[PDB]
RNA sequence: GGUACCGCUCCAGUCGUUCAUGGUUUUAGAGCUAGAAAUAGCAAGUUAAAAUAAGGCUAGUCCGUUAUCAACUUGAAAAAGUGGCACCGAGUCGGUGCU
DNA sequence: ACATTTTCGGGATGGTCCTCATGAACGACTGGAGCGGTAAT
DNA sequence: ATTACCGCTCCAGTCGTTCATGAGGACCATCCCGAAAATGT
C-alpha cells in the first residue's frame, strides 16, 4: 500500500542509527521468532536502533599503504637490475662466485659452501679494514685510482651506488664542480654593470656566499643581498636574477616591458629552449647573465651540501663523509680520556647502560640524537677541557651515525660523477666495462614518465602498455617491444577531465575554438539592430552572426558598437545610418586562442578554409593532452602542408593546460532525427529566443530526449557496489553509505512491503573550522579575538582591522598560537608566515581531523626524526599550562592538546570538551548533497508511468542545525562521550522533523545549500552589522526561523517559560499532526525505554594481513614465519598475524602423562592465510591442526564479534582468535547523566529562566548522585569481572577528592561511560589517581555460555545448542 | 506566490603519478690472565654483503593491506529469494488472541 | 594394598614493552565565498 | 501585474546554544589446584 510510515537515519563516522515512525501506533515494539534452540518464546525488540562498525584506515593512511608497496619494490628492483648486469659475468670468470651468493643464508647443516664475502679466503677477508675504514674510502680509492681492483670490490662499490642511488628530483645536467665559485658572483655584478652603465651595482667587498650560507628565509636572503649590494631593489632585474638562483620562479614580463608572461625556472630541460626564444628577441649580449646564473645555482648546491673543494680528490661526496667520520673517533677518544681522569666512578655507567640513552645504546641501538646530546651536555659543561666538545653539539658534528636519514637524501647527479670515474678508471683493466658503460649510465639516470608508466608482462586494469612480442620491456630496444604512443593514449583516455553526460567520453580543451565560438554566438543572439530602411529593432540572423565573427572577431579580440557601426554595417551590409541595441558599448565575449595562433604561426592560410577549424581543434586537443613533443610532431606531420620546419621546431615547448565542461559530440556530433540540425546549427540560426544549454537538452521539442533515455534513464545494475562506486574516498563515509542503503532497502521490505512517506538522513564530518570566505573565515576570527580579549590588549580599540586581511589558515595560526611555535618555543612573525613551514600533528596516519585544528605552524620539522619522543621536554613543562590557557580561551582544542600528552594517557575520545567551555560551529555538511542521490537511484527503480515524473520514494537529507531546539524541548543531553547509544535517538528525531516539514509547506524558504544571504530584503536595522562586527544574516538567527514556522516558544522573555498549547493545528488540511498530550510524553519515554536495538556489526576480518617487519622476539604457535622452513628463533616471522574468524570444533589433542584426548569443543583461529584452503577443503586443515575426527554437523563457525549469553545472567562477545570482549548493554537511570553534565556547566555560570534556575538548584541541592553512581558501578563489576577489585581504590579516591573542582573531575568522568560500549575496557587519569589497565583472556564458565548469531540489520537471532560441547 | 545554467577569483580538502634513504633482521668477524669450576678483571674494539605480507592468475624483470561472507531454500557453479499483525505494558523485554 | 605428603606441571591473571614513515616536481578534481550575469507576468 | 500570514530591534556588542566521538597482544612472574610415586600401617 501507498503510505503508512516514515523512517530516519543518522550516519556517523563508525555507526549508523535508524528509527521507524508510524501514524497508527506510538510504541515501536515488535516480536521475532527465535531460531535454533528457542530459549525464549518470541523475543521482542525496539524498532529504534543502531549499528556499530570499524572505520578503518582513512585518506593519508590508504595513500601510504599503496605507496609502501611500490616503495620497497623500486629499491628491490634497482638492486636486482645491477645484479643481473654483473652477476653472470662474475660467475663466468670466477667459478667460486655463484656458491657464495646462494649459500649466504641458513644454518651449517643445510649450508653447502663457506661465505668468503670479498676475497675467497678467511685469511685475506679481514685484511680489508686495515686500509678501508668505510665504503667511502674505497669510493675515493676507485675514483682516484691508478691501478686494478678485484671485480668483487668493483661490484661492491657499484652496488652501494645503486642501492644508495640517490634522488632524480630536478631535470637537466648539473655541473659537478666546486673549483672556483667566488668568481661567478663577481662576474654577474660586472656583466650587469657593463650591460647597464646607467646605474652600476657596487660589490663593496661584500661576501654574498656568507649571506646565502646562513640559515635565513628566501625573502631574507634576497633582502640582505639587496641591502649589502647597493644599486638595485628586491623587485628589480638584479633581485629577480638572484631569486632565480634561490630556486624561485621570477616573471621578467615587467622587467623587459613585455605584453606576455615571461616566467623562468631551472627545474626543466626546456629552460635552454626558452633561453633560445628569449635571446633571439633581446640579443646575444644578454646570454652571459642567464647562463652564469644557471651554473652558479649548480655551484651553490654542491657548496652547501658537500662543503668540500674539488681537485684535491675527484670524489668530494665520499670525502665529505670521511672527514667527519675520522673526527668522531678523535673527539670520543678525547672525551674518554677526560672521563677516566675526572669521573672514574661513573665511567662504566656513561658508556654502558642503555636506559639514559648512553654510548653503547646509541651505537648498537636506535637512540635519539637530542636525547644523546641532552645526557652528555651538562656533563661536558661541568668538566674541564671540553670547550671544543661543547661547540660540536651546536654544530651537530659530535658522533653522528653514518647510517641515518639526514645522510641519505643525496641527489642522483653527484652519485653519477663518482660512478663515471669508477667505470672510466677500470676501462684499461676490464674491457667489459667499455661495452657495459652505456647500459649502466642509462639505468643510473632512468626515470619513468606519466605517458609510459607500468611495463607489466601480464594483463590487468592498470597495464596501459601494448606489448608486441615475448621479449623485454626495458628501455633497451623499447620501441621494438612496446609502443609509448599506445600507453600515452590509454593513459590519457583513463586520466583526464571527462564528460558527465557521456560516461565513456571526454570534454574539449579550454582553448577550443568551438568553445570560444559558442560564447560569441550567445552574445550575438542577444543583439538587435536598426538600419536605414528597418523601422524597429530586429535580431541578428545566422549569416550576419557568421559575418561579424569573420570580420570583427577575427581582426580584434573584442567587439564594440563603434566597430559594428563604422566597419560591419557600412562595408558588408552598406548602411550609413544604423543602431545596435540589447547590449552596452562593448561585448563580454571574445576570441583568445585565435589571436595567440596568429602571433605564434604568423600566417593566414590556416584560417578561413572550411576544413581548417577542425584541423586546429585536433591540434589544440593534442597540445593540451600530451607533453610528449614527439607525439605533437606526429600530429603536425599529417597537416605538414600548413606548418614549415621553423614553426614545428618553435611549437616544441609545452602544453596548453585546462579543459571545458562539454565534449564536441553533444554540440555538433549529434543531429536531430527530424530536422537534421545539431545544437551548434540551432545556435547559428533558429526561431525566437533561447534557453540554457542543459534546458535545451531536456526540452521536449528536440529529439535528444531519446539519447537521455538510452544513457541516463537506464542507470546502474542490481548490485549495490555499482551504485556506491561514486562519492567519497573516506572508508568511514563509504561503509556508512554501504550499511545505510542496506538498512533502508530492508526496512521497506520488512514493513509489510509498504512504502515510506519520507526517508530522512543526516551525515556529518569531524569539522574543526569554517572554510575560507567571509561567510566562514570571518567567524573563525571570533575564536582568535576571544583569546586576544582574554589575554588583554588595547590594539582592538585603538585601530580597527579590515575583515579581508585574515581570510586564510596561515594568518589564523599566528594569532591562535601567538608569535611562537608549539615544539621549541621560538619566535614567529607576520612577515614570516608564508616564509616558514606548516606541519600536521599526525601526518600519514590512521585518522585525520577535518582541517585547521589538525595543523600547526612550526620553524623546522627535522626534530620529528620518525619517533614518538618530543625532544623539547623542558618546553612542554611550561607550555602545558599555556596550552590549557589556550583551551580555556578556546584557541586550541582538547584533542589537539591531548596529542601532546599521549605518553601519559594514550588514546580514548574526548572530542566535545567544547560542551563546557563554548560550542559555536555551524556545519555545512557538503557530503549530504549526493547521499540522497545514491539511495534515490536504487529506491525509485520503476518505470510504469507515462513520463508522469511521480516519485514513490522520497529521500530527504536533514541538517543538524535544526535539532538544537528539539534537544531543549525534550531535555536531551546527547554528547556521545557519555552515551554510545547516540544515533538511535538522533535517527528518531530526524524522522520526526523531516516528516513535520512536509505536512504543511514552510513559511520561510531559502536557496539551494548556500541559502540565506543570496536573496533577502534590504533592512537598515541589520545594516549596523557590517560596520561594527562584519556581515551577518539568518545563519546566526536560524533559531528564530524555527520559531516563525512552528511558534513553539517565546525566546524574548526570561523567568517563567510558556509554550504553544498541547492541542494545535499543524497540517495543510487543518489537522493535528503532533500531539503534546501523547507524542511529547512518548518521545521522552523512549529516551529511558528498556532494550534499544543496538549491535556491533557481524563480519570476518579481511585485508591488512601483516606489517612489513620481523619479530623474532615472539616464539608462540601464532607466529607466521617469513619463510616456511626457516627457524623463527633466528629469522622470525611477520609482525601482527591477522585471524579472519574462528571455528568451534571438538579437539583430538592429547593432554598430560596418560595422553588423554580433549573430547570437548575448542576455539581454532582461521587466519586470512590458511582460510584460502580451509573454505575449499576443511577436512585436511582440521586434521593438520589436531581436530582429525569431526563430522560436518559438529562444525560451528564463529565470525568477528560473535555474541554469547550466559545462563548465569551475563553477556559476552568474541574478538577474533578466541579473545574475550566485554559485551552486555547498560541499564542505568537517566537522573545520573543529566546531573554530571550540568554540574560542570554551572561551576562558573549562573541561571535566569525557569528551567536554568531549577537546573542550577538541582545540582546544588542534590550532590548525593556521585555516591549513588559508585554504588551502581559496584553492581556492574559483578556482571563482567565478578570481583570489584579496583572499585575500592575508586571509592577511596571519591572520598579523598571531594574538595577538588567539580568541572576538572567531570572532564575525565566520561571514561566510566564505557559501560554502554560492547568493548573499550579503558584506563585513564581521573584527578591525582590513574586507573590500572586490564584485558579479558577467556570465560571459565564455558558450559553456561550460549552462542548467538544475529543479523547485521538487527532483526532475527539464532541460538546454537549446548549438547555438542562435550567435556571429560 | 513564481527561475535555470553558471562566469571570474581565492582558499581548503580529497589525492594520484615518480624517485630515495634509514630503522630492523641475518652471516662472515684469528684475545689474555687468575680459579678444578661457576666467576671476575685487563690488554682490546677501526668492517662488508644479502633481505623484508601468506599465496597465486595470465604461473610473473607480475599482482595482492577488500566487501557481502547468520539461520533457510533453490542452483553442478557463478548466482538469486523469503523474514505477520491487532493489542497492553516497560530495571537486564513479557502477555492475551488469531495466523 | 590404600591414604596422605610430596614435587612438578598447567591455567587464570596482571605488569611492562612492542609497533614502516618522509615529500617535492608535476597535475587535477568539488565546493564555497565575494566580486558578479540575465529575466517574466 | 506582484514581492514575509511569520524576524514589529537595544543607554549596545554581549557569551552562549548542537555535533563527528575510546590501541591490544606477547612474554615473564606469580598463586592455586591436580596426578603419580614413596612411605607408614
Ligand atoms: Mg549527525
Ligand atoms: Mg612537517
Ligand atoms: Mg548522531
Amino acid at each position: 500500500m501507498d503510505k503508512k510510515y516514515s523512517i530516519g537515519l543518522a550516519i556517523g563516522t563508525n555507526s549508523v542509527g535508524w528509527a521507524v515512525i508510524t501514524d497508527e501506533y506510538k510504541v515501536p515494539s515488535k516480536k521475532f521468532k527465535v531460531l535454533g534452540n528457542t530459549d525464549r518464546h518470541s523475543i521482542k525488540k525496539n524498532l529504534i536502533g543502531a549499528l556499530l562498525f570499524d572505520s578503518g584506515e582513512t585518506a593519508e593512511a590508504t595513500r601510504l599503504k599503496r605507496t609502501a608497496r611500490r616503495r620497497y619494490t623500486r629499491r628491490k628492483n634497482r638492486i636486482c637490475y645491477l645484479q643481473e648486469i654483473f652477476s653472470n659475468e662474475m660467475a663466468k670468470v670466477d667459478d667460486s662466485f655463484f656458491h657464495r651468493l646462494e649459500e649466504s643464508f641458513l644454518v651449517e647443516e643445510d649450508k653447502k659452501h663457506e661465505r668468503h664475502p670479498i676475497f675467497g679466503n678467511i685469511v685475506d677477508e679481514v685484511a680489508y679494514h686495515e686500509k678501508y675504514p668505510t665504503i667511502y674510502h674505497l669510493r675515493k680509492k676507485l675514483v682516484d685510482s691508478t691501478d686494478k681492483a678485484d671485480l668483487r670490490l668493483i661490484y661492491l662499490a657499484l652496488a652501494h651506488m645503486i642501492k644508495f642511488r640517490g634522488h632524480f628530483l630536478i631535470e637537466g645536467d648539473l655541473n659537478p664542480d666546486n673549483s672556483d665559485v667566488d668568481k661567478l658572483f663577481i662576474q654577474l655584478v660586472q656583466t650587469y654593470n657593463q650591460l647597464f652603465e646607467e646605474n652600476p651595482i657596487n660589490a663593496s667587498g661584500v661576501d654574498a656566499k656568507a649571506i646565502l650560507s646562513a640559515r635565513l628565509s628566501k625573502s631574507r636572503r634576497l633582502e640582505n643581498l639587496i641591502a649589502q649590494l647597493p644599486g638595485e631593489k628586491k623587485n628589480g632585474l638584479f633581485g629577480n636574477l638572484i631569486a632565480l638562483s634561490l630556486g624561485l620562479t621570477p616573471n621578467f614580463k615587467s622587467n623587459f616591458d613585455l605584453a606576455e608572461d615571461a616566467k623562468l625556472q631551472l627545474s626543466k630541460d626546456t629552460y635552454d629552449d626558452d633561453l633560445d626564444n628569449l635571446l633571439a628577441q633581446i640579443g646575444d649580449q644578454y646570454a652571459d647573465l642567464f647562463l652564469a646564473a644557471k651554473n652558479l645555482s649548480d655551484a651553490i648546491l654542491l657548496s652547501d651540501i658537500l662543503r668540500v673543494n674539488t681537485e684535491i680528490t675527484k670524489a668530494p661526496l665520499s670525502a665529505s663523509m670521511i672527514k667527519r667520520y675520522d673526527e668522531h673517533h678523535q673527539d670520543l677518544t678525547l672525551l674518554k680520556a677526560l672521563v677516566r681522569q675526572q669521573l672514574p666512578e661513573k665511567y662504566k655507567e656513561i658508556f654502558f647502560d642503555q636506559s639514559k640513552n648512553g654510548y653503547a645504546g646509541y651505537i648498537d641501538g636506535g637512540a635519539s640524537q637530542e636525547e644523546f646530546y641532552k645526557f652528555i651536555k651538562p656533563i661536558l659543561e661541568k668538566m674541564d677541557g671540553t670547550e671544543e666538545l661543547l661547540v660540536k653539539l651546536n654544530r651537530e658534528d659530535l658522533l653522528r651515525k653514518q647510517r641515518t636519514f639526514d645522510n641519505g637524501s643525496i641527489p642522483h647527479q653527484i652519485h653519477l660523477g663518482e660512478l663515471h670515474a669508477i667505470l672510466r678508471r677500470q676501462e684499461d683493466f676490464y674491457p667489459f666495462l667499455k661495452d657495459n658503460r652505456e647500459k649502466i649510465e642509462k639505468i643510473l639516470t632512468f626515470r619513468i614518465p606519466y605517458y609510459v608508466g607500468p611495463l607489466a608482462r601480464g594483463n590487468s586494469r592498470f597495464a596501459w602498455m601494448t606489448r608486441k612480442s615475448e621479449e623485454t620491456i626495458t628501455p633497451w630496444n623499447f620501441e621494438e617491444v612496446v609502443d609509448k604512443g599506445a600507453s600515452a593514449q590509454s593513459f590519457i583516455e583513463r586520466m583526464t577531465n571527462f564528460d558527465k553526460n557521456l560516461p565513456n567520453e571526454k570534454v574539449l580543451p579550454k582553448h577550443s575554438l568551438l568553445y570560444e565560438y559558442f560564447t560569441v554566438y550567445n552574445e550575438l543572439t542577444k543583439v538587435k539592430y536598426v538600419t536605414e530602411g528597418m523601422r524597429k529593432p530586429a535580431f541578428l540572423s545566422g549569416e550576419q552572426k557568421k559575418a561579424i565573427v569573420d570580420l570583427l572577431f577575427k581582426t580584434n579580440r573584442k567587439v564594440t558598437v563603434k566597430q559594428l557601426k563604422e566597419d560591419y554595417f557600412k562595408k558588408i551590409e552598406c548602411f550609413d545610418s544604423v543602431e545596435i541595441s540589447g547590449v552596452e558599448d562593448r561585448f563580454n565575449a571574445s576570441l583568445g586562442t585565435y589571436h595567440d595562433l596568429l602571433k605564434i604561426i604568423k600566417d593566414k592560410d590556416f584560417l578561413d578554409n572550411e576544413e581548417n577549424e577542425d584541423i586546429l581543434e585536433d591540434i589544440v586537443l593534442t597540445l593540451t593532452l600530451f607533453e610528449d613533443r614527439e607525439m605533437i610532431e606526429e600530429r603536425l606531420k599529417t597537416y605538414a602542408h600548413l606548418f614549415d620546419d621553423k614553426v614545428m621546431k618553435q611549437l616544441k615547448r609545452r602544453r596548453y593546460t585546462g579543459w571545458g565542461r562539454l565534449s564536441r559530440k553533444l554540440i555538433n556530433g549529434i543531429r536531430d532525427k527530424q530536422s537534421g540540425k545539431t545544437i551548434l546549427d540551432f545556435l547559428k540560426s533558429d526561431g525566437f529566443a533561447n534557453r540554457n544549454f542543459m534546458q535545451l537538452i531536456h526540452d521536449d521539442s528536440l529529439t535528444f530526449k531519446e539519447d537521455i533515455q538510452k544513457a541516463q534513464v537506464s542507470g546502474q545494475g542490481d548490485s549495490l557496489h555499482e551504485h556506491i562506486a561514486n562519492l567519497a574516498g573516506s572508508p568511514a563515509i563509504k561503509k556508512g553509505i554501504l550499511q545505510t542503503v542496506k538498512v533502508v532497502d530492508e526496512l521497506v521490505k520488512v514493513m509489510g512491503r509498504h512504502k515510506p512517506e519520507n526517508i530522512v538522513i543526516e551525515m556529518a564530518r569531524e569539522n574543526q573550522t569554517t572554510q575560507k570566505g567571509q561567510k566562514n573565515s570571518r567567524e573563525r576570527m571570533k575564536r582568535i579575538e576571544e583569546g586576544i580579549k582574554e589575554l588583554g590588549s588595547q590594539i582592538l580599540k585603538e585601530h580597527p582591522v579590515e575583515n579581508t586581511q585574515l581570510q586564510n589558515e596561515k594568518l589564523y595560526l599566528y594569532y591562535l598560537q601567538n608569535g611562537r611555535d608549539m615544539y621549541v618555543d621560538q619566535e614567529l612573525d607576520i612577515n614570516r608566515l608564508s616564509d616558514y613551514d606548516v606541519d600536521a600533528i599526525v601526518p600519514q596516519s590512521f585518522l585525520k581531523d577535518d582541517s585547521i585544528d589538525n595543523k600547526v605552524l612550526t620553524r623546522s620539522d627535522k626534530n620529528r626524526g620518525k619517533s614518538d619522543n618530543v625532544p623539547s621536554e623542558e618546553v612542554v613543562k611550561k607550555m602545558k599550562n599555556y596550552w590549557r590557557q589556550l583551551l580555556n580561551a578556546k584557541l586550541i582544542t582538547q584533542r589537539k592538546f591531548d596529542n601532546l600528552t599521549k605518553a601519559e594517557r594514550g588514546g580514548l575520545s574526548e572530542l566535545d570538551k567544547a560542551g563546557f567551555i563554548k560550542r559555536q560551529l555551524v556545519e555545512t555538511r557538503q557530503i549530504t548533497k549526493h547521499v540522497a542521490q545514491i539511495l534515490d537511484s536504487r529506491m525509485n527503480t520503476k518505470y510504469d508511468e507515462n513520463d508522469k515524473l511521480i516519485r514513490e520514494v522520497k529521500v530527504i537529507t536533514l541538517k543538524s542545525k535544526l535539532v538544537s531546539d528539539f534537544r531543549k524541548d525534550f531535555q536531551f543531553y546527547k554528547v556521545r562521550e557519555i552515551n554510545n547509544y547516540h544515533h538511535a535517538h538522533d535517527a528518531y528525531l530526524n524522522a520526526v522533523v523531516g516528516t513535520a516539514l512536509i505536512k504543511k509547506y514552510p513559511k520561510l524558504e531559502s536557496e539551494f545549500v548556500y541559502g540565506d544571504y543570496k536573496v533577502y530584503d534590504v533592512r537598515k536595522m541589520i545594516a549596523k552589522s557590517e560596520q561594527e562586527i562584519g556581515k551577518a544574516t539568518a545563519k546566526y538567527f536560524f533559531y528564530s526561523n524555527i520559531m516563525n514556522f512552528f511558534k513553539t516558544e517565546i525566546t524574548l522573555a526570561n523567568g517563567e517559560i510558556r509554550k504553544r498549547p498541547l492541542i494545535e493545528t499543524n497540517g495543510e488540511t487543518g489537522e493535528i499532526v503532533w500531539d503534546k498530550g501523547r507524542d511529547f510524553a512518548t518521545v521522552r519515554k523512549v529516551l529511558s525505554m528498556p532494550q534499544v536495538n543496538i549491535v556491533k556489526k557481524t563480519e570476518v576480518q579481511t585485508g591488512g594481513f601483516s606489517k612489513e617487519s620481523i619479530l623474532p622476539k615472539r616464539n608462540s604457535d601464532k607466529l607466521i614465519a617469513r619463510k616456511k622452513d626457516w627457524d623463527p628463533k633466528k629469522y622470525g616471522g611477520f609482525d601482527s598475524p591477522t585471524v579472519a574468524y574462528s571455528v568451534l570444533v571438538v579437539a583430538k589433542v592429547e593432554k598430560g602423562k596418560s595422553k588423554k584426548l580433549k573430547s570437548v569443543k575448542e576455539l581454532l583461529g582461521i587466519t586470512i592465510m590458511e582460510r584460502s584452503s580451509f573454505e575449499k577443503n576443511p577436512i585436511d586443515f582440521l586434521e593438520a591442526k589436531g581436530y582429525k575426527e569431526v563430522k560436518k554437523d559438529l562444525i560451528i563457525k564463529l565470525p568477528k564479534y560473535s555474541l554469547f549469553e550466559l545462563e548465569n545472567g551475563r553477556k559476552r562477545m568474541l574478538a577474533s582468535a578466541g579473545e574475550l570482549q566485554k559485551g552486555n548493554e547498560l541499564a542505568l537511570p537517566s537522573k545520573y547523566v543529566n546531573f554530571l553534565y550540568l554540574a560542570s556547566h554551572y561551576e562558573k555560570l549562573k541561571g535566569s529562566p525557569e528551567d536554568n534556575e531549577q537546573k542550577q538548584l538541582f545540582v546544588e541541592q542534590h550532590k548525593h548522585y556521585l555516591d549513588e553512581i559508585i554504588e551502581q558501578i559496584s553492581e556492574f563489576s559483578k556482571r563482567v569481572i565478578l570481583a570489584d577489585a579496583n572499585l575500592d581504590k575508586v571509592l577511596s579516591a571519591y572520598n579523598k577528592h571531594r574538595d577538588k573542582p567539580i568541572r576538572e573531575q567531570a572532564e575525565n568522568i566520561i571514561h566510566l561511560f564505557t559501560l554502554t560500549n560492547l568493548g573499550a575496557p579503558a584506563a585513564f587519569k581521573y584527578f591525582d589517581t590513574t586507573i590500572d589497565r586490564k584485558r579479558y583472556t577467556s570465560t571459565k564458565e564455558v558450559l553456561d555460555a550460549t552462542l548467538i548469531h544475529q543479523s547485521i540489520t538487527g532483526l532475527y537471532e539464532t541460538r546454537i545448542d549446548l549438547s555438542q560441547l562435550g567435556g571429560d
